[PDB]
């Protein structure tokens, strides 16, 4: 019993973590097999970020002019390329600690783990979501970029987010590990605003689920709703529209718990209706939406 | 910008997570050297916990009851002993992965990192505090015993916890790695209150603090307090009483902020006397005390 916030053990990434210097800038890549990937920004100083022009300012770098440093050894470039916002760098040596790997996009609402660095080394790891407006509240300073994102099935890891930008809102924008930022996000220092940021309605039902699971009952009603009843009251609250896909989704933890989702969408209508009343669930006095009904079932069972 | 629950890197943990086995029960061992440090309940049944008596228990079980997997491969057993509420089980290989580490015992409001662990292999990371009544509020099903708390100094890891039960509250209960537990919680299925969880002050104030370098100031009052009056209304909200080691402890980030530390107290009393109406505190709508002052200047300082 208990939910936490929980981050995937960052271990497999920590052994890819690279750091990349181009000029006086330096960040972080990730190495796998014989590519470091890292944020194309790197061969930007602070004035180039302003209006960047990435294709006439890589034309006055050669391989030798990125320092790439594994640990304390110095790795060799043998080739560079620019895909999208990301640089891959060719090395002579293939990554020994290099973990089985897939490059895929997520969609908004999906949570991820980011092992935070700087200078090529982690010094932390926490959950996210890619919010319904493309940003992710991390926790990132300046270094930090090429920090990833990434999720775990049993050995494979799945990268799925580079850490490039902090928005002056402080919200972050980043990559897929092919440099195709999520959301309209351009790597330029220009005003750049990230648009609503929604609640994600599912995630806030998983959720529930793992309360009701973990103990906490308190706000179960005795009301039902239907979906465009429920999706009514959610649009009010900025809550993103709840699908029939989401109520599949849901299947195993409304079978798990007794609790058909339109019961536990009633729930929430009322719990967004009237409050906490200075009350929590699951030690929170808001509604947390950073959890997948996959995060509250793997979390629940001990998927190793 | 942004601040977010952030655990320690768990690869220099993951290298020592070991899967134990005493007959029928299996919990999680760990690996530093030659020794394999695990719960000394491994040798109960479940039927066993209500009244064990170990030592009569330990009597009829040799080297060669405990079996040890680390990965896929089993280590030899040459000797076993019991310290307190752990089991040391001397193997013939010294772990290869072994980092620099030492074993410290925490006091109350002191955070650590969690590698919470199934079967030997490593599923979750979080980041926790030891509660002021020596709970810990994890996320821990059954077999997630052995899992290990820590913190990490740049390559040295300090593990401080040992994760052993799960009270009737669903809070649970452990030692430090001489098997010592933490609070007045013994190995035995029997009824065990925790005690009152009060909000760890300093902590709050830690985040305080790092609300305010991260934007959050709406909070920020034009009053002031003393050590004596704050108490008094800490007091009333069951939050620990706040010393001059705290008010010591907090200098740097009232130096960072420029706000002293009676001043972000005196923002504290209104919080608590008035509630938040509503708003949030770096995303939470209640105030949060699971991280130090250290924790709160290394993750806005980018400590690796
Ligand atoms: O936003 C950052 C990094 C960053 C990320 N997370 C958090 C940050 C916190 C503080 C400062 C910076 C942060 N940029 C890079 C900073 C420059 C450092 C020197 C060399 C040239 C780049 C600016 C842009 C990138 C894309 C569009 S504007
Ligand atoms: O509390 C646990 C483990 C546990 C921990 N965290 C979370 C748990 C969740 C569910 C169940 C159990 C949990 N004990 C061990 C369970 C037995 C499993 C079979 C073999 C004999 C022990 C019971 C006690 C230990 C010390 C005093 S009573």
């Amino acid at each position: 019993s208990g939910f936490r916030k929980m981050a995937f053990p960052s271990g497999k990434v920590e052994g890819c973590m690279v750091q990349v210097t181009c000029g006086t800038t330096t960040l972080n890549g990730l190495w796998l097999d014989d590519v470091v990937y890292c944020p194309r920004h790197v061969i930007c100083t602070s004035e180039d970020m302003l209006n960047p022009n990435y294709e006439d300012l890589l034309i006055r770098k050669s391989n030798h002019n990125f320092l790439v440093q594994a640990g304390n050894v110095q790795l060799r470039v043998i080739g560079h390329s620019m895909q999208n916002c990301v640089l891959k760098l060719k090395v002579d040596t293939a990554n020994p600690k290099t973990p089985k790997y897939k490059f895929v996009r997520i969609q908004p609402g999906q949570t991820f783990s980011v092992l935070a660095c700087y200078n090529g080394s982690p010094s932390g790891v926490y959950q996210c979501a890619m919010r319904p407006n493309f940003t992710i509240k991390g926790s990132f300073l300046n270094g930090s970029c090429g920090s990833v994102g990434f999720n775990i099935d049993y050995d494979c890891v799945s990268f799925c987010y580079m850490h490039h930008m902090e928005l002056p809102t402080g919200v972050h924008a980043g990559t897929d590990l092919e440099g195709n930022f999520y959301g309209p996000f351009v790597d330029r220092q220009t005003a750049q605003a990230a648009g609503t940021d929604t609640t994600i309605t599912v995630n806030v039902l998983a959720w529930l689920y793992a309360a009701v699971i973990n103990g906490d009952r308190w706000f179960l009603n005795r009301f039902t709703t239907t979906l465009n009843d429920f999706n009514l009251v959610a649009m009010k609250y900025n809550y993103e529209p709840l699908t029939q896909d989401h109520v599949d989704i849901l299947g195993p933890l409304s079978a798990q718990t007794g609790i058909a989702v339109l019961d536990m969408c009633a729930s929430l209508k009322e719990l967004l209706q009237n409050g906490m009343n200075g009350r929590t669930i699951l030690g929170s006095a808001l509604l947390e939406d950073e959890f997948t009904p996959f995060d509250v079932v793997r979390q629940c069972s001990g998927v190793t």
